[PDB]
């Protein structure tokens, strides 16, 4: 897969919302906890992912989530075009360390931490590194 | 400078607290806008930070930041131990971008997003990516 292919969508837990973002040729996840499924928070997130990673197209299961005006707007400004088990395996990590956090959004984070290092030999952390560095 | 070393500290602008963290080797920023310069929100960050990026030593310009028990905790979990214009040219950039944005968090991320893309010839994008790779 192209190396600046994401996919974004929102899984809900406890009453809160979860963005989670896939780099669709490694598996590496950055997922975020947000209080409401809103397009400024899609808009917020689009403009962090692009600013720390080569972001070129993003894909989604809810075409609606890239409709707000905020979005398209993120999504002009950083040169950002519109076009799994990776939410199963997060959700089944969070539910493992869930009592380990007062907080859902801190064992979101472990879980992210969990799901980016575990070697499946890299893992998801190393390959996406190892992918955009090739690709220059 | 060793691949897994980080250097965090608050800036203050608008009455809101910024969050900024630098790849030293690289220049590479994450920057995030914080309600409170609270131990919470340093542990929280450090978090996520490790779980997308190898986190090994963090370095700062106050020491008193990284000493509460919530810091020290996620230090713990995610086995990260402790230990520039960088601060300054984000804050120029952040000043000539704040007009486009309502919020300042916006600003904030629009500053990274260039800070991180400007080629000084790669960009401090591409350098952090290189850098990690190779230490593969
Ligand atoms: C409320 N709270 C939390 C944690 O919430 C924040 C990180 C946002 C502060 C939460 O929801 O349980 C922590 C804590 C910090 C680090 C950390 C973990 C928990 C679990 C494993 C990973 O590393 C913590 C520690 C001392 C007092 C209070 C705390
Ligand atoms: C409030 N608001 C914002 C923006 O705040 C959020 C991103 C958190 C929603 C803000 O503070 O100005 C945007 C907006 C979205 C993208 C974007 C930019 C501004 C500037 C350049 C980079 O890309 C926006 C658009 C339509 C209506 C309302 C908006």
């Amino acid at each position: 897969c192209s190396p600046g292919i994401w996919q974004l969508d929102c899984t809900h837990l406890e009453g809160k919302v979860i963005l989670v973002a896939v780099h669709v040729a490694s598996g590496y996840i950055e997922a975020e906890v947000i209080p409401a499924e809103t397009g400024q928070e899609t808009a917020y997130f689009l403009l962090k992912l692009a600013g720390r990673w080569p972001v070129k197209t993003v894909h989604t299961d809810n075409g609606s989530n890239f409709t707000s005006t905020t979005v398209k707007t993120a999504c002009w400004w950083a040169g950002i075009k519109q076009e799994e088990s990776m939410n199963k395996e997060l959700k089944k990590i969070i539910g493992q360390v869930r009592d380990q956090a007062e907080h859902l959004k801190t064992a979101v984070q472990m879980a992210v931490f969990i799901h980016n290092k575990k070697r499946k030999g890299y893992s998801a952390g190393e390959r996406i590194v190892d992918i955009i560095a090739t690709d220059i």
